């Protein structure tokens, strides 16, 4: 789709941004490249990262209830709010995971120190919170309250998911591993990534009134969800050769859980051991059973399943939005 | 005061968090996070929420209030765990900082826990007071932590000693933002809201003028305690922080001491402190803290409502007692 226009709204978002930082009263503005620090921050973090999720809200927003003026902009804004929200999440993430890189540029916690990273996170959170309260002018009180409730659930869930991700207690005799993993992925990834933006979408959209069987869309966003997380995990096993990444950590991953549904007593002693220590050797075992083989299997049932539940949408017009959605996601994973 | 039983509602406050946690080990993780971080300490800021909220005794939004109080206790704890990382805190409230018992990745993550939680429990007050109140509660919170963060940025963003014509102005400006206003404006302003009191808005900026100096006076002491007792490189000076003492010493030092500070600032805090004592800076807090109180009292004495200068008399009493009955001899 076009989508160039959302992306052009940025500059009114920094207007709308900069036009908050009138925070102190009675001076000639000297103490006040604080306002310059955080515009910088925004260009760096919010101004990179594909803007996948903000797209999804603006996408979903433009079909369920086509717009034509003057709320159109309240949507772009939130879509950049989404992006600002996502960004703060992965600033946090890159810290916890000692990451190096993101959105092309190195990690913010790297450049501006970790102590500043932590402050800027909740800066971005607090601007998002207060920016969401702008809508009330354009969209009315209850439609912003439903937007709140959605912000809260998704960011909270992400926080419990991110907690499982951190949890030091992955064990040897683990046969629920597949269920630890996937249902964490639902929390730490699918909520903010797909649930939040899509469900944002049709608050602003406010149409149509689809209910009851509307657990269907939350069943697609779930799978899109782990579709993503499960692609991001593979690309890590496939595509980084550093002297410490993922399985260096005790990182509950897709190639590790289904190497635990195929491997033997002998293999599962392989993983257990040099996990956290020897990623190459663990990566080797991964090769042996060719992780990206079955990975290529996941993908087609994972698209098959999305496909068939696509053609079960009550909204012929929202049927195709998700088919659009499912399409770019795949492509985006296929790059 | 009591107060008993805002503290005793902590139980009922826990139950409401556990029920937020029907998602569905993590539960027992985060229930202990809150006991570890929220249950522990003086609870001064949630104490303030009720006090102000005290003198419409008509509904059982008296639980509701309490939970808010404990929501306010959560916000300070999740502020402060942030702080202890950024500052290399060792101990807070007599106990190992959270990022220490639970490392940085979790302390960072759990900050997000304490704060979404804050957000959710607030969101569910719509029933008890209804839409307009919550909406307004929602907007103190946003300013309060928003300014706190800017305030925390400034604490991180180091000053220019060389150009210290008025670092004091930075100091007090930073101070009002990183402290005053999640400590004082937010608690006080939540409680002014739940109450819905009659309402002397014109007479607002006065009590607003009070919170400014409740706040100032709060930090100013903290900064001096650190100066007075903290013995390490993990300290104010070694960490190169902008603080009442060094701010004053620049107001109070000849061109000798002041050049001799900005060199050991902040490597050999021993030497930085040596000066203060021969600036006798602890002399200068006391005449501060001395003038702090009456100016709060003058200030307090001008509150019109007369049922709202009451609790603002207890408020002023509480903090000064708090700030004065520390390590004395
Ligand atoms: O694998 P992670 O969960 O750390 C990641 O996917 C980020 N993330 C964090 C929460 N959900 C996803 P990324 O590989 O982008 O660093
Ligand atoms: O000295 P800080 O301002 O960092 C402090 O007073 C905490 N704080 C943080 C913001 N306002 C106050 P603490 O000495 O308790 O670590
Ligand atoms: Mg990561
Ligand atoms: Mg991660
Ligand atoms: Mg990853
Ligand atoms: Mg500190
Ligand atoms: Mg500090
Ligand atoms: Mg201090």
């Amino acid at each position: 789709y076009d989508y160039t226009d959302f992306i052009n709204y940025y500059d009114k978002f920094k207007v709308i941004v900069y036009n908050v930082l009138k925070k102190l009263p009675l001076n000639d503005e000297i103490r006040k490249p604080v306002i310059e620090y955080y515009l910088n921050c925004i260009d760096y973090n919010v101004k990179k990262g594909k803007h996948i999720r903000g797209k999804i809200l603006v996408l979903i927003s433009s079909l369920s209830s086509a717009y034509s003026n003057i709320k159109r902009d309240s949507i772009y804004l939130l879509g950049w709010v989404v992006e600002a929200i996502q960004a703060l999440i992965l600033i946090a993430d890159d810290i916890m995971d000692s990451g190096k890189f993101r959105r092309g540029a190195p990690c913010w916690y790297i450049v501006h120190g970790q102590s500043n990273a932590i402050n800027d996170i909740f800066f971005l959170k607090m601007l998002s919170l207060s920016l969401i309260f702008e809508l009330s002018s354009v969209f009315g009180n209850d439609i912003v309250m439903k937007i709140q409730k959605i912000y809260n659930e998704s960011i909270f869930f992400t926080v419990l998911g991110q907690h499982l991700d951190l949890s030091y207690f992955d064990l040897s005799k683990a046969d629920k591993i597949s269920e630890r993993y996937f249902s964490m992925v639902e929390m730490k990834t699918s909520r903010y990534t797909f649930y939040m933006p899509v469900f944002f979408g049709l608050t602003l959209s406010e149409i149509q009134v689809s209910s009851a069987q509307l657990n269907l869309i939350e069943a697609i966003l779930y799978k899109l969800g782990e579709f993503y997380q499960v692609h991001n995990d593979v690309s890590d096993y496939l595509f980084n050769d550093s002297n410490a990444d993922d399985i260096c950590r005790f990182k509950l991953t897709w190639p590790l859980q289904k190497s635990f549904e195929i491997a033997d007593e002998e293999m599962k002693l392989k993983i257990s051991e040099n996990y956290g220590k020897n990623s190459s050797l663990v990566k080797d075992c991964y090769n042996l059973l060719k992780i990206n083989e079955h990975y290529l299997e996941y993908q087609r049932n994972a698209l098959d399943y999305l496909i068939k539940l696509v053609k079960d949408i009550t909204d012929d017009s929202l049927q195709k939005v998700f088919i659009h959605l499912i399409h770019q996601i795949s492509e985006l994973i296929t790059n």
